[PDB]
């Protein structure tokens, strides 16, 4: 997903996803200790810096190839042979964040948490869970799709307190893998012969530009909502694990 501005949701789908996940935690009055949301807000600048940094600098964006931002659950690889993927990378920052949290280094802790949340968010994007890049056929579709998402994302907010609490085990890799599995199952709802043909025709036809956008909207909504619920459960796991 996009992460265009450090502290604005406008063209930053990643931040939007995290903010909506936090809202789910706030809405829950049965099992969530609200002081956890207070801490995320206290160190929000750092959390957002981490969410943004993943797509802007090394080592996070791998020399502008973004290889660590992809993860196919069926073969466990990213799109570049031998490169690090999103599962191991997301888990890495989940643990670094937690160790810093226990050591009372809050800025370090929430910066790393933000990075981890970014990688978890990415595997929820079907293209990232299936190694479909902006160079994949049809080339240019990946970037156009993620920019389009920003124009409609705010219409798919989860409005209840039902995050996926204890969705997977205590291992963050299990959560990232699990999210990638669902995202890949949903891949054909975004990338198929129809959306491919229409995207290409959109080059010279406004009608087809609107056609592929409409076609991918329902599944986009599903992916954004699942992303919110999974992220909420993931944050809860982090505090349950490292929260004193
Ligand atoms: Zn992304
Ligand atoms: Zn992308
Ligand atoms: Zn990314």
């Amino acid at each position: 997903w996009s992460a265009g501005d450090k502290h604005k949701e406008g063209v930053n789908s990643h931040l939007w996803i995290v903010n909506r996940a936090i809202d789910i935690m706030s809405r829950n009055t049965t099992l969530v200790k609200q002081d956890r949301v207070a801490q995320l807000n206290e160190w929000r600048t750092e959390l957002e810096n981490g969410i943004y940094a993943a797509d802007y600098e090394n080592p996070y964006y791998d020399n502008s190839t973004f290889a660590s931002h992809f993860y196919d659950p069926d073969n466990g690889k990213t799109y570049i042979p031998f490169a690090k993927q999103a599962k191991e990378t997301g888990a890495k920052y989940f643990k670094l964040a937690g160790e810093s949290y226990k050591n009372k280094d809050m800025k370090q802790a929430f910066f790393y948490l933000g990075l981890s949340l970014h990688y978890l968010g990415d595997v929820n994007q079907p293209m990232h869970a299936a190694n479909f890049t902006n160079l994949s056929y049809p080339q240019g579709f990946h970037s156009k799709y993620e920019n389009f998402v920003d124009t409609i994302k705010d219409n798919y907010k989860v409005t209840d307190g039902n995050g996926y609490w204890n969705w997977k085990g205590t291992n963050p890799e299990e959560w990232i893998h699990g999210a990638a599995v669902v995202a890949k199952q949903d891949y054909s709802g975004i990338v198929n012969d129809n959306t491919k043909d229409w995207f290409v025709k959109a080059a010279v036809s406004q009608e087809y530009a609107d056609k592929w956008r409409a076609e991918v909207t329902p599944m986009t909504g599903k992916r954004l909502m699942d992303a919110q619920r999974v992220t909420a459960g993931y944050i809860q796991l982090w505090f349950d694990t490292y929260g004193d």
